[PDB]
């Protein structure tokens, strides 16, 4: 059918999501790419002390983030594909709050992931979770299913 109009969202905490995502950009003709930011003092240097910053926030101690990005008509879009990096299982924190944003999307969602190499089923179930209500059409590990998400 007709192309997808397509919306490229991401968090990176390390910049490996974000390259990713720049590559997934140069990939999909005429998509948009946006970075979904956390404010500093959200998150730590330290990689620890955000892990266990994101713990506190799933495990309900500790409202999730807060985010900024660009003012967006999430409608004007056929696919949104949403990036984060894989932490223990889960996508990142702001990626949450990020799909909550979006609750009046009615077109189709992917994530993308970056991770070095585990815990990927529970990301992808995780994700699912915290998309529920949105039409899920994948999540899969970098650019491995843009082919696909695009038919
Ligand atoms: C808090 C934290 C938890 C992580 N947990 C996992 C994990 O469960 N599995 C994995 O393969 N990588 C894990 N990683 C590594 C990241 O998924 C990987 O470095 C990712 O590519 C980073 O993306 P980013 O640079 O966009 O933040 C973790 C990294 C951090 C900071």
């Amino acid at each position: 059918g007709m192309a997808k109009k397509t919306l490229i969202l991401y968090y990176s905490w390390s910049g490996e999501t974000k390259k990713m995502a720049e590559k997934i950009n140069s990939e999909i003709k005429d998509s948009e790419l946006k970075e979904v930011k956390v404010s500093e003092g959200t998150f730590d240097a330290d990689m620890y002390k955000t892990s266990d910053i994101a713990l506190d926030q799933i495990q309900g101690n500790k409202d999730f983030p807060e985010i900024q990005l660009d003012n967006i008509d999430y409608n004007n879009y056929d696919l949104i594909l949403i990036g984060s990096p894989v932490w223990s299982g889960y996508p990142a924190t702001p990626i949450k709050t990020l799909l909550d944003q979006m609750k009046n999307y009615r077109g189709e969602v992917a994530s993308f992931f970056t991770s070095a190499g585990t815990n990927h089923k529970a990301y992808v179930s995780h994700f699912n979770e915290w998309a529920d209500g949105l039409n899920v059409i994948g999540v899969a590990r970098d650019d491995s299913e843009v082919d696909k998400w695009s038919k």
